[PDB]
């Protein structure tokens, strides 16, 4: 009953893409849907979808309905433009954005321009948050700041997912601040219509069993 | 915990109506590991097909590569390949490997009727792939356009299988249009949409099932995800 959507790179070998999205919904009881913007070999290479087709792409999906939509790799910046709009052309959804570098400037600063502000939640890390703001993270105090100017940028939220001394993953919320295929398991929560400090828990719940 | 494995050699229909998304879909609907290589990424409408872009022939070797280097593939199914670089690159690419199940479904045609293999890609899809298939699943149409005579009754049904059959395929199984056939070296068996069944095929041979109840498995799961 529930439907998502997965807008991202290809990866056939496993790991991130529309592949190991695909099988988080299903696996989390959400009927998942893909449209590809880049085909990847685990890298031996990558070829980019042409930016038109990849809009196109996104409009076959919507008839059937979107609970949620995952947003993963736009390798070109005409592709971020060009799902951006398909994004705001359809009805408001639950827009979870991972950005993933690997990072071509040109490309991210159409991230935050064109996409960010559609996300009701990006999931960044370390050395990816470091990219969007060009100042290294070497803080938790830091790392506070940088949930602090990324929520800035749009997204109703930001998970900001810190490695490392010891470091905690940190939710950035209007109410305070509190391998990662976290995005295609949030978003699935959000198809269910869960609220999102519910999501964000029982997607990390979720990853910590295996 | 490892269970089978199967890999779709096929396009990308991002409405999730065929292509690899729909073979996944079965493929997990059957309890099988799905593995996806993409050969062209489509964009189809009610209307009909509003765009193809060919993912090119030297990266499709290199996904298939990455697929099996990672695991171990029980059975393989090839769908949409688009241009006769691709069948090829595919065909190398299977013959690269081991001898696993392989289903060839020769899809040809989109739902709207717009094409989906290049008309100089199917005479090598003959050559390169069909000897490597251990079934080939075509319908009428598909047929008519692999062997250039029409087929109008049950009786050209069976030479065209037999005609099939001598290209290479282990097994054929033709789609009538009203019973099906599977031909096989030792004989012909009469049965009384095709993305969904070749996927199912491959899934059972996945799961290590004989040929001829893999098909019996494959229509009863075909038959039960349309009328319910
Ligand atoms: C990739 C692909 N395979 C099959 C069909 C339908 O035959 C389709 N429309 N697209």
């Amino acid at each position: 009953m529930p439907v998502a959507l997965t807008i991202a790179g290809s990866d056939s070998g496993g790991g991130a893409g529309i592949q190991a999205d695909l099988k988080t919904f299903s696996a989390l009881g959400v009927y998942g849907m893909s449209v590809i913007t880049a085909v990847t070999a685990q890298v031996q290479g990558v070829h980019d979808i042409p930016p038109e087709l990849v809009a196109a792409q996104i409009d076959a999906v919507f008839e059937l309905r979107v609970d949620a939509v995952k947003t993963g790799m736009l390798s070109n910046a005409e592709i971020v433009e060009a799902v951006a709009e398909a994004l705001r052309r359809y009805g408001v959804r639950p827009l979870v954005v991972d950005p993933v570098m690997v990072l071509a400037p040109d490309a991210v600063e159409a991230l935050k321009e064109r996409l960010f502000p559609l996300a009701t939640i990006i999931t960044p890390n370390l050395p990816e948050a470091e990219v969007l703001l060009g100042r290294p993270i070497r803080t938790e105090e830091e790392m506070e700041e940088a949930a602090r100017r990324l929520l800035a940028l749009g997204p109703k939220a930001v998970l900001l997912k810190g490695g490392h001394e010891e470091a905690v993953d940190l939710l950035a919320d209007g109410e305070g601040i509190h391998g990662c295929t976290l995005s295609a398991a949030i978003a699935a929560h959000l198809a269910r219509g869960h609220d999102l400090p519910e999501a964000v828990r029982e997607a990390k719940a979720y990853l910590t069993g295996a």
